[PDB]
């Protein structure tokens, strides 16, 4: 429903604004200075209540749904390293700042989702802790996989299984039933509690497929319109067959944008320093066969709403992906919203903020309007209008119109959209292959341009470099 062409805004919790009251237990030290180099364990001290002050700005963005990183009690400054799935962390707030960024966001008629972080804990949760405690007489052993005693929990080799061997992660025993029920009962919990659906960290590291179904069931239940996203970033066909995900992050269709608008200029280096791996150069046909492979081996509901991002926490941030080039950035961003899918921006690449791999991408939200590259800012709020006023442009198939070079053109609907990635100028003359039956006057939405096509070709001027256009027939 509301989540199949939506625009999702993705929001790192410590680092987009600082507001309001710390819940308990509150903390008693200096924060690491906002505009400080981001660390792997430094704390900016953002909060959920600043998130909610935000909201106008983005608002005016046109910014559909919130999709926050961890939210609830953790030792660590991204909290993927859960102390009390109960808890929103105090730092942030407390349950009453979730509670009240939820109310204006709901107010304002945005969604919110939150990140589950369900194959493991912190070691700073109850069981855990528990376990390192007791050892063997914990009555709370069954929760990990423990190996042996001691538990070695702050060496290389820790005595339990781990996600990546990282001792940090504990890996949860889901197979055992107070933790199926902790588990379900905490997804079941805050969608009750008003939040609007869940993004699962690495889903593939719980295999078994009756707890997906489970959890599934359990969220649809509290909230039919309840939208569930898993972290997946290749092929994940198993996981979209409609018993268990919505939809999943479109890694896929990053590496391919990242590709062909990046074209040579694209940072390889960069990116192959994380899950986006060594991105290959694309051509427009290359580039286009991968959409209409993405695009069609889902069911289409699916494809609707999918969350198509091309950077995250887990990336390098996009202007650095593109060696500086604002152009090349703001195309790439720019044709997301003319695709089906959910298009998703990471906080920040909307106003131009740079850095390599994390914690580089991890950085302060930058709030100082005459340091935002207004160009990038402006092509997002134009582009997200654009989508919202031309519902086509969710709903619509994807039809490839041309391809050559860095020139493609493909129809979504009533509309024809026309995308010059490559640094010389583009006619727009090329046959329509019956797009425009009517064969009428036809306007470019975005420039205003008006012209009439005859011999079956566009008639539209030049596109300039790393530029884009959409017509529809007047
Ligand atoms: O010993 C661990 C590891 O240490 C080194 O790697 C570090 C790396 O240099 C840092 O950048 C960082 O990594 C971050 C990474 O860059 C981010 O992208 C993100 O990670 C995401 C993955 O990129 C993404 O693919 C997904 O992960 C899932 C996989 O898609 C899925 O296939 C599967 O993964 C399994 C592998 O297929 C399998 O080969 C095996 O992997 C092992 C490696 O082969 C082995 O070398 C070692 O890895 C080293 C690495 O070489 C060092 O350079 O251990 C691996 C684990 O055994 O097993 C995989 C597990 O199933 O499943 C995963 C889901 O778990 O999502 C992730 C998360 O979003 O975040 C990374 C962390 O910030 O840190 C690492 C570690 O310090």
């Amino acid at each position: 429903a509301w989540y199949e062409g939506a625009f999702f805004y993705q929001i790192f919790p410590d680092r987009f604004f600082r507001a309001g009251p710390p819940g308990r237990p509150a903390p008693a030290g200096p924060f690491e200075p906002w505009e400080a180099p981001p660390t792997l364990r430094g704390f900016k001290g953002g909060t959920l209540w600043g998130v909610a002050e935000k909201l106008p700005y983005l608002l005016d963005l046109g910014v559909e749904a919130i999709y926050l990183n961890p939210v609830f009690a953790s030792t660590a400054n991204h909290r993927y390293h859960t102390v009390d799935y109960f808890q929103v962390d105090p730092i942030l707030g407390g349950n009453e700042a979730l509670r009240h960024l939820l109310e204006v966001a709901h107010a304002h008629g945005v969604r919110v989702i939150l990140d589950g972080v369900f194959n493991h804990t912190g070691r700073g949760f109850f069981a855990f802790q528990h376990l390192m405690e007791n050892g063997e007489q914990s009555p709370y052993r069954d929760w990990y996989h423990v190996k042996g005693f001691p538990l070695k929990a702050y060496t290389a080799h820790p005595n339990y299984e781990a996600w990546w061997g990282n001792p940090e992660l504990p890996k949860l025993k889901v197979e055992t039933p107070a933790v199926r029920e902790y588990l379900l009962a905490v997804a079941e919990h805050w969608i009750r509690f008003g939040v609007d659906g869940w993004r699962l960290d690495v889903p593939n590291e719980i295999p078994d497929p009756t707890f997906w179904r489970e959890f599934r069931q359990r969220v649809k239940g509290a909230n039919p319109e309840a939208y569930i996203v898993g972290e997946i970033w290749e092929e994940a066909d198993f996981w979209l067959q409609g018993d268990m995900f919505d939809a999943v992050m479109n890694y896929p269709l990053a590496r391919a944008v990242l590709g062909f608008v990046g074209g040579e200029a694209l940072d390889r280096d960069l990116a192959a320093q994380t899950g986006l791996g060594r991105i290959e150069p694309l051509q427009a046909l290359a580039f286009s066969h991968r959409l209409e492979d993405l695009f069609g081996r889902y069911r289409p509901e699916v494809v609707r709403a999918q969350m198509n991002l091309l950077t995250s926490h887990d990336t390098p941030r996009l202007l650095s992906l593109m060696r500086g080039s604002v152009e090349r950035a703001r195309l790439a961003l720019a044709l997301l919203f003319l695709l089906p899918g959910n298009p998703t921006v990471y906080y920040g690449e909307e106003v131009g903020m740079a850095g390599g791999k994390d914690p580089e991408n991890r950085g302060g939200m930058v709030w100082e309007e005459a340091r935002w590259q207004k160009d990038l800012r402006e092509t997002v709020k134009r582009l997200a209008r654009l989508r919202k006023e031309h519902p086509a442009l969710r709903t619509a198939p994807y039809l490839r119109i041309y391809a050559q070079d860095g020139h493609l053109a493909f129809a979504r609907g009533p509309y024809l959209a026309v995308v010059n990635a490559s640094p010389h100028p583009f006619r727009q003359d090329f046959p329509l292959h019956g797009v425009f039956p009517r064969g009428g006057r036809a306007v470019d939405l975005l420039s205003g341009e008006v012209c009439t096509p005859q011999g079956g070709r566009l008639c539209g001027p030049v596109l300039p470099p790393f530029s884009l256009a959409l017509w529809r027939e007047a």
